[PDB]
């Protein structure tokens, strides 16, 4: 999960829906889970979870497929 200095997981819930994330301590960031979503919008509630960014290519494999 995200955790980049700015937000630690203490409050949230598992799930299977991989996204793209950005780090302030990494950056492009793909990962699923509720947490990755909620820690992402506490960490960095100002950014934006790419969902159809070229960067976000990687989540392509990354997460699953048909």
């Amino acid at each position: 999960v995200p955790v980049g200095s700015d937000c630690e997981p203490k409050l949230c819930t598992m799930d299977l829906v991989p996204h793209c994330f950005l780090n302030p301590e990494k950056g492009i960031v793909v990962v699923h889970g509720g947490c990755a979503l909620s820690k992402y919008k506490c960490q960095n509630p100002n950014h934006e979870k790419l969902g159809y960014t070229h960067e976000c290519e990687e989540a392509i494999k990354n997460a699953p497929r048909p």
